[PDB]
Parts: C-alpha cells; sequence; structure tokens
C-alpha cells in the first residue's frame, strides 16, 4: 500500500528485489526521514529468509561498557553477573536478520569489537571460552555522511570497505517532485481514520504548493504536516489558505 | 485559577483542546517563564489521560552514566547490578504522560540515544532480550531558539522531526500586555493571604507602570516583584512609589 | 556581638526584620570579605525558621561526578553503589534552609540540573521512582556581579529570575566608615583576650590614616591586619608606625 | 643545624619566634631553593603545636579526579567508592599543621574547592551528613610572584585574604652573601661525613669567587656544587680550579 | 646460533674516544653517590649504556634496577602508578598496590624520556624527587624511600628552561650531576672498533663469512656525519652483512645506504 | 595463490628469500592499497617464526584513551573499568611476528611510549610491578615517505632509526603492467564460487576498460569492483557494461 513513483525512486526497487538471497554486508545511506527503514524491514521481507525474527537495535544507544557483552553475550556466572548464562543478541538473530540504524554515530572503541566478528561470522561470548559461529545478516543505516569520516579518521577505512561493498543511496523528496502527491494521499488514509474524521482529499490550489516547498525533513515531515492538517480540518477539503499559516 | 486574557493566548487555548484527543508529541518554545511547563500540565488534565501519571523531568539533572539504566530500566543481571529488576520512566508513565523539560540543554551525545524510543514507543531493557513496547505521550520544552541550534549543527536534525509533530511557541509578557493585571491581581491574592496582609489592589498610577516595563523575565518576574512588594506594603494599596525601588 | 553602626547597614537590618515571615530565596552580592556570609546566618536567626537546620555549603566544592547524587540523594542500587539509600543535601535541609556559597562560580552544565529543584522544590531520587517534594528556604551569595554576567551570556538568564526573589546588594568597607573602627576594637579585644598582650586602644594619630584606606579585603582585610598588629605590639597603645608597612 | 648569619634572616629569625603562638595562616614566597620549607618546617616546631601533626603535601601531585575525595575525606558509598571508609587531608591535620606546598600551580577552577575550608575549618565529607569541623593552620609556599598574579587574575583574591594573614618573603642567595659561606662549610660536613672523605675547608681564592657568582638557584644549588665537588675532591682543602671546572 | 645467552664475555663495550674515556673516568667517582644524574645526548649514544652501567660500578648494584619509560604512562593514572594506591578513591582495583618507587626502595629508578614531560606534569614529581617522600593515593601514612634517580633524554634540557618549557625548580632537583654525551662524529675513534664489533656479532647469528672492511670503505664512514649515530650503524651493519656475499666490504656497497 | 607477474614485484620477492633468516624489524613504503600487506604477511611464512603467531593492528585506529592498555595490557585494577586481567598485542606476538599497519598516520605523541618497547622488548604491564620481555619481530608500513616527514617534523627523528634497517618501496600498479589482469581472473575464480554464479571469465570488451589504467586507489580498488561486477553479473561472462557503470 506503500508509494514507488517516478523514474529516480523505482529503479531502486529493482536492486532490493534481486539481493533479497544474498548473505553480504548491506550500506543504506540517505536523508533521516527518506523511508531508509521500511527498505531495511523490506529486504528481510523479501528475503529467502521473510519468516524469521527482525531484531530491531538502535546501535550508539548502548554503553561501551557493556556493549560487547550485552551483543555476543555470556555464559553462567564469569565476572560478576547474574547465576545463569543469558543469550546475546547476535544468537537471537542466528539464521535470521539484524537492523542497526544510526551506525555512523558509533564509538570507535566499540567498531573494533565487531569488527573482526564481520569478517569470520564467528566470536567469543565475554567469558566464554568455546567459539561459536552463527549465521546473521547485517543490515545497517545512517543519516550522515559516512564517506567524510573516513576521511576525518573519526571513521574506520576497512569497517567502510567491508560494509560499503553494497551502498543503496535514497535521494530526498525534492528531488522526486512526482511522489509528493501520492504519499500525502496515503497519510490521509492513516489519519482520517485514527482521529475519525470526514477529510477526503486536497484542492488543487493546495496541491501546487508542496512542490515549491523545497521539503528539507523529506518524507518524515511530511508525515507530521499532514496530521496536523486532518486535526484543523473543517470540511472534507483542505485549501491552500489553511496550510498558509502552517508555513 | 489560570489566567488567559489575550488575542495572542486565547489562539493557543483553543489549540490545546483538540490534540486533548491527539496521541502525538508537542514541542513547546518560548523564553523561560513564560508558562511553558502551565501549558504542559495542562494538557495532560484537558484530555482523555487526565486520570492517569504525570511524569516531571529536568533531564538535564540526569546524570550521564546512569542515563540509559535509569529510563529504559534494566533486567537483573546487568553488570552486578543490585539483585532486583526495575522499570524504567517509561515503563512507569504508562498510559500516562512524559514531560521533559529544558531538552534544549541536553548534549548531542544524548540526543541521539532517544531516537528509536520517540516514535516507535518501542526499546530494549538493558540485559533484556525481549522487545517492550509501551504508551507514553511525550511533551518537551526548551527555553533557547532550537530551530536556529540545527542550523548551527548544535541539535540534531532528526530528533527534531520526531518531537515536532506539534510545534507551540509562547509569546512574551511585553506583547501580552492584557495579561499583566489579571495576573498581577492573581498572585497578589494569594500573597497577602499567605503572609496575612491587608492589601487588596493597585492604584492607577502603578498600574501603569506595569504597562511599561517592557519585562524580559516576563511572568516569572512578575511573580517575584509582586511577592517583594506585598512584603514590604504598609496600607492595603501599592503605590507607584513603592515599585520606584524595585525597578 | 555583631556589629552594625553605619546608615548604610541599619537600612538593610530593617529589610531583613520586615522578611523574617517570607519562604522565598534570596541572593546576596558583593566584594569578598565583606559579611555576605554574616547576613545569610543572620537571616536564618531572624526568620520563623530559625529554629530548624542550617546547612552550609560550598556549592562549587561538589564534585561534578556524584554532583547529582550527593544534592537529590539516591536509592540503593546505582552502578554498584553502596548498598543503603540515603538522602542527599535538599532533603537533609526538609523544613530548614539550606545555604548555597560561591553560586556564581558554577558551570553553565552544572546550573541547568537545579531549575526544577529550585522553583518546585520536587525531585527524583537516584534510581527513585516516586517524586518527592521537600521544603526549603535557599540562601545564596556570590562574589561576582550576576547582573553584568548575565548580559555577558556567562551566566542563565531563566535561574537569574528562579533565585532572584529578594536581591541584597551590599556596599564595600570604603563606603562604609562607620563600621571601621567600631570593627577594629571588637578583634583587638578578641586578639588581645585570644593572645594575652598588654594593648588596650589606638593612638590618635594611628586612627586617621586607618580610616583613608582604600580596603579591597574589606572587612576579612581589617581582621588580619589586626591579628598581624597585635603579635607584633609592645605597648599597650598602638601607633601610627606599626600599621604603616602595610599601606 | 640550620644556618641563619644574614641581617635579613636574623630579623626574620626573630619575627618567627613572636608569631610562633598564632593559630593563623602563613604565605612563604620567594625563588625556589631559598629555604621556603625549612621556614615553614621550623615554624611548626617552635609553635605550641610542635608535638602534633605536621602534614606535609604537594597539593600539585593530587589528581584532578579524587582531589575533592583525598581532601575532605569520604564515607562508604558515594563514588561506587569500593568498601572503605577514609579521612581527609583536614581530618588527618586536625589540632596540627597542614603545610600546602607549590599552592601556586593550582588550576583556578581547583582554587575554589578548598575556600570555605581554610577559613571555616568546615566541611562535608562525600556521602556524609554530619558536618565536620577542625582546628587547622595553614602553611602555603610558592616559587612564584604572587603580588602580581592576583592582577593578572591569575589567582583568586578571595583565596590571597583568607591565607595571606602572615607573609614572609624570603630574599635570593645572591643578596644575602653572609650566608653563602657558613653553608658552604655545613655542606662540606655532611658530605664529608657521608662519603668519608678527607676534605676540610675552602682556599683563600676560591671563597672569594663564590661570593662572586649570581646563585640562580640559591642554597638549592649550592649544596649541589658542594655535593660535586666533595665527591671529586682530592686533598683536604678545595682550590678555585676544582670550581673552575663547574661551570 | 641466536644473540647469547650465557653472556660469558660477553656484550663487552667499546670506549675509545678521549670524551668517552674522560666520561668513564667520571663515572668511576660517583660510585659511592647517592644523588640523581641528569644524561643528555644525541639519539643513539650509548646514554641507556651509561645509566645501566652507573648502576653496574656503584654500591646498588646488587640492588633493583628499574626500567621506565615516562612518556608511555597515562595521564590519567599516571600518579596512582607511581606513587601506588589504597583500596579505594579511584574505583580502582580492590586491593591496595605499590607504586613504581615504593618498588624500587633500595635500589635505583632509571627515568628514561624524561625530557618529553608536559609541565602539568613534572610539578608533581617535585616532594618526590628531593625529599623521596609522599602519600599513596587513599594513604594515611607518609610514606619514605630510599631511591637513587637516574634520567635521560634527547633534547637540549637547559634550552627548555631558558624556553620556560621546562621548570627550573625541577632542573635543580635532577641536575645534581649532568652527563653530556658528544655525538659519534665528534668521536671518530669510536667508528671502526664498533663497525667491526657489530660486524662479528651479525656475522655470528646470520652464519656468514665477513670478517672486515676494506680500505675505501672505512673512509667513508668516516666521512658520514652519522645523525643516527651508533644506532644507525649498529642497523647500517647488520644491513650490509645479510646482503654480504664474500669477506670483505666495499664502498660500493654503502653507497645504498647513504 | 598470491600473484606476482611485474619484474619490480618479482625482484622483490627473491630479496625477501635472502633475508628469509633475519630477526629484524621492516620498513615497508608505498600507496595505500599496494599490497603492502600481502608482502608483510608473505615474509612471515617465509621466516624461521613461520609457524608462530601473526598479530595484525592498525595503530593510528587505536583511541588514545586505552591506546596504553590494549598494548602494554593491564592487571586487575589501576584503570577506572577494567575487572579483568588483559594480555597485551606484545605478549600475544611473543614468539611471533606483530604488524603495525599505516604507522606513518600515527599521533606523534604517540609515537614517544613505544621507543622502549620496540627496541628493548621490554615493558610494565598497567597496574602490574612485574616487567614483562617479550620476543617480537617488527614489521612496519606507511602510505608517506618517511625520510622526508621527519625533515617537516611531522615524525620523531629517533623512532625512525629504529624501524628504518631496510627500506623497500613497492610501485602502485601504473609501473606494475602486467599484474592488472592475472589479479581480477584470480577473484572471479573465488567470486562466482563464493555466491555460486554461472560466471567463467571476462569477455574482450571488459578488458579492454582494465587496460584504460587510471586507478587512483591501486589494487583495493579492484578487488571492491570485482567483487560489485560479479554479484552484478547476469551471463556467463561479463561485458564493459557493468564495470563501465562504476566509474
Ligand atoms: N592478489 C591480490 N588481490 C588483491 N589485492 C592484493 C593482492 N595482493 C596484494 N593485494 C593488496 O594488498 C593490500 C594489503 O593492504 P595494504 O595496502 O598493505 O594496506 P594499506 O592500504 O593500509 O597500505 C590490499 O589493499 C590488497 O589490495
Ligand atoms: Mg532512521
Ligand atoms: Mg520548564
Ligand atoms: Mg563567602
Ligand atoms: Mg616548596
Ligand atoms: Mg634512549
Ligand atoms: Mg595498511
Amino acid at each position: 500500500e506503500y508509494v514507488f513513483e517516478s523514474p529516480k525512486m523505482k529503479e531502486i526497487l529493482e536492486k532490493i528485489k534481486k539481493i533479497s538471497c544474498a548473505e553480504c554486508p548491506v550500506l543504506i545511506t540517505g536523508e533521516s526521514g527518506v523511508g531508509k527503514e521500511v527498505v531495511a524491514r523490506l529486504i528481510h521481507k523479501l528475503s529467502d529468509r521473510s519468516k524469521e525474527p527482525f531484531v530491531a537495535l538502535n546501535v550508539a544507544s548502548i554503553p561501551r561498557d557493556i556493549f560487547e557483552a550485552e551483543l555476543f553475550g555470556y555464559e553462567k556466572g564469569a565476572f560478576t553477573g547474574a547465576v545463569s548464562s543469558k543469550e546475546g543478541f547476535f544468537e537471537l538473530a542466528d539464521g535470521g536478520t539484524l537492523f542497526l540504524d544510526e551506525i555512523g554515530e558509533l564509538s570507535l572503541e566499540a567498531q573494533a569489537k565487531l569488527l573482526r566478528v564481520i569478517e569470520s561470522g564467528k566470536f567469543y561470548r565475554l567469558g566464554g571460552r568455546k567459539e561459536i559461529e552463527v549465521n546473521v545478516r547485517i543490515l545497517a543505516a545512517t543519516n550522515r555522511n559516512i564517506k567524510e569520516l573516513v576521511k576525518e579518521g573519526k571513521f574506520r577505512e576497512d569497517l567502510y570497505y567491508r560494509l560499503g561493498v553494497i551502498e543503496i543511496e535514497i535521494p530526498p523528496l525534492r528531488e522526486r517532485k512526482e511522489d509528493i502527491i501520492p504519499l500525502a494521499n496515503h497519510f490521509l488514509k492513516k489519519f482520517s481514520r485514527k482521529y475519525a474524521k470526514e477529510v477526503e482529499g486536497f484542492t488543487k490550489s493546495a496541491q501546487e504548493l508542496l512542490l515549491s516547498y523545497p521539503w528539507y525533513g523529506n518524507v518524515r515531515e511530511l508525515k507530521n504536516v499532514i496530521e496536523r492538517a486532518v486535526l484543523f480540518s473543517e470540511g472534507k477539503f483542505i485549501d491552500r489558505g489553511e496550510l498558509s499559516c502552517l508555513v
């Protein structure tokens, strides 16, 4: 029910469908709020692994101190914790796909811990003495410029080229004008339902404006703008005037 | 109890009643001491959740070390934490409202931690392997210009669009002259009673001064000036002369 | 046992007596050694709260790391913190008065933490989920000019309006000529007693020069100068010569 | 075993004996190696506390992170302060004398922490709820020009007036010619004893040179020069030639 | 065979120079001395060797010799690893721990690359160097230890003092005895004996047939103003032996090295 | 299985064969991605220690805070953190060979710490009082010309003399014409195998681009472009079109 229109955005859809079967690293890039999360969620859904669990993690929100332990896991006892052994996030995602959003904001110290893990697909639980092997597809996302961080010495060069084997860029909305209106309508359906309103669609006078506003917040800002409009709506349609106070 | 007399403020008064039913995040701006907290607490009382918990947080007062742990919560066995597991502030506010005050003073590193939590209402407990989802309405406030801070790279662009579903600016007092006297009189009533004094109201010449002093501290300054005035009053009324030493 | 002889100090002394019933924060300013500390104790003794605890604190002296914990207090578990629950200085002063000297030396980042505590008198213990409310009258003092610093952006504007309910400035010593001699005798009386000397009073020639001194160190400097002078005293009276080497 | 043959140092010696009874802080200044430590160590021996504790401290050797803790002391709790409670240096010096060497090397921010402690002799232990009071004589030393530092804003004026009750200036060695030879013989005595040598005294020509030698390092340099000579000595006396080589 | 290993006779060492011969004698005089020593010179001149030697000829030769790169100590634990620390006062460890100073008690302490220290860091050592006294971190008992200090730097230290880049008061604590090591280019006599010594060592390890140098080669070595000094030589000789074929080395083999 | 064709690449292999017995540090120079690690990795395989461990490390990438700890290792405690004892990379490489990558990108300050370690192979564990001694062969790499860099004061002169015994450069690619083609095919074999593809070899049209030289990223770019090309391959042979699409 989602929207893929325009020559630019439709082209990406083909790329994704072909790599659905692949076991190899993925690097997703673009501004935040362009729909990168949907794509990340989509690759898993379209893959040979569609029925398995999808584990969402906000990286960098993990403290550096428990990062390795909280991720890879630990056994019973073994450096003053609990009594019983506890699974790590990788083993829970074993056979599945793990999505790390905003990887580019990760600390230099933490990257090194997962670094050796990337190539071997093997690791040691903290305090565990038996090497474990798991099968996990890695997905990554960031709203920032990764190319820059490497040049600034803020990002390891070797990690970029390992994850950046395949790189998929999402362009902003201002470079996809054809996609604007169909999306706006999709949100109307959702918001009209939520707040139980009588709204149907937008007047043409309103529609012309969206194209001239170069949308710095992309999809994420739009979704918010519509939600505002539906709430203050009176009739079933929204005029340019109701947007004017919004802009 | 609460005072709104003004063109500017009455417009806002209407705005709140419509989102009383709304489930989405709110971002309040204005100088500090214009009543941002009153607005935040009021939305809750006027909403359908008015009977549920309301959690007030300074968020600048939170220590960096426990920031992650004290917020989301943890399961027993996170690097020798306690014995027992403890819920987080998000879980405590479930069904209720969570207010993050003076958010604009937060460091970029910390802002990012909150990213996945706001929109999805989902997160992971520390040491927990089970994804938790809770229902909490989020309000935020700051006394600085956040739109400018983003442009200066001092505040995350992606976080702004998550909280900024609704944006409400509070105008200063000098742009609300009609609010001055009602506010001034209301504060006097409580203080005269509290400190058991004989004071009732203001002389005409005194009232004229309040209108001419362009109030840089806004409403918060007013309350104090009356409190200063009430304590030193002799007769039942306050003249312009008694204010002269205060201004 | 305290000395107030002067037009300047007697006027202020009256103000203190009038606010004895008031429950609100006070801001003391002045050069170092002018008695800013004395007033803070005096307000307490003359107020209705005079019989309850008076807590003296160098706020600048609080290390940043435990700054939050030592102030608000904490529950048992805090990253292997203690065993037992412990109250903070705000809770310790409940029903009493809390005196923060050198408020002006705090970093902008740290000041932000104190905001909700000052006005609401409310906070959350560390690891505690129940909002606590305390009753504390706040007294503050600083050797800096706050009105200037705010304009220089070196001090939070919003915090000033929270603490600044009552503002007391106080003049240096050179602008109080009447206090010099009465004070000098008290210290001489004190030190002659302490150090068992034969000294009684001052020669006429000595006294005239002393009054014409700029006194950058104010009363504290006097106390030191008398202590220095008494030790080297020979006769029962002190001449201009023993003081002359200091000026 | 200490040497004072100079007119200036003899006057100071008298000055010291008169102030032996005082309980108040002393500030010693001068070039390094002029004997600032012997005087400080001596005053204790001549005071009423000569049998009481003498605490020697390099305030510069205290690391920034525990500066607060190592000084005031701490209770089991607080930091993750492990298990045992520990006294602070101030509690250690109660009834005794506290010697702070190289006070002049403190960072302006750090100076402020000890401020209330110096004058009041009062503080709170870390995690402690009972105010502790001690009676401590404070001694301080610096190799820097302190009068200058205040004027440049590099040293707080407020601390100076707390510490600066008694100020003792030690002149360099080049301004005490009378002290040179008596000192030299004493140093000759010790090293001749330690290294079991045959040396007795100086040639007439050599002694003259020492007097014309602008000692920049003062006594500390002399001691070293003597130590070199005793080691390399052959006969019972040292000629100008043995010194000519140095340097 | 590899790098003796039972070291009967010997690692030995070469001193044939007038300057170095004079310095060797000076050392013999301080064998009884308990006082700090300051060694200066270009890099690779044997400053470490002298330091190890002063220890060997002293009365403390049988007691501990603590070798330390001070520059390598982290700023954060610098105070702690040095003076030592008690059970608390950090979030450090559990148990109390001795410092390197307390470890060298009765012995000799060698501080290498002292000249690279930051002014903030130098000030901390003051009471410890001259008085030999300090307080352990979190400790309330004043500790007193007996330690002879040796120091080294590859820079000009008097210069640093005059430039305000090195604390003056500290200089007079360490600088009781000061030893300036001249470079090799000012010791011409040491050149040939050294090269021969290195050649023999490497010939054994890497089993080659080389014995000595041609007359033409020796001339070049003398005209090479050795900016890396002996350390450069040791490397240069080691380089030649591996690539050596016959028993002698000509000037041609050196040209690619210089 | 490594590819050496060009005369430059073939001659160097012979040089190594002679020094296989040598135990001394090595200095490798050339552009990034020229095979410095492979040359280095081969040397180990050819050495007397070839059967012992080989430790690869990027030095410039280590964070300053843990730089010392991860390198020398540490005993339990002696740090704020670190429950567990840790071997260092030096001790981990004991009896083996240690490869330091991108030394030329290392901070000047960090270089000074390594001095005694390189030549003497001795150090003290962090918090350990027992001296550690190891037998380790040194390998070094840089993307810059070091002899020049020292003269610019960007690299310590004394450290160079430790690593710079033998200096061997490598041409990037452009002076090796013969190595280009054999390499590309070698990867096709692995990548066709790894991802189970139908690919066999390259068409003549593909090769024409390969002969169009300008590889600014040298060999490192090649491996990635081929890895990229194989995934996007359609037929059993690859035309210029999938390669043309990148650069
Ligand atoms: N047969 C080969 N195929 C691909 N790459 C090779 C081959 N032989 C050597 N290399 C190159 O060896 C290099 C090893 O990395 P290196 O260039 O030493 O690191 P840096 O780029 O940091 O100098 C790789 O970049 C790789 O391209
Ligand atoms: Mg995202
Ligand atoms: Mg607020
Ligand atoms: Mg004060
Ligand atoms: Mg001193
Ligand atoms: Mg050296
Ligand atoms: Mg490399």
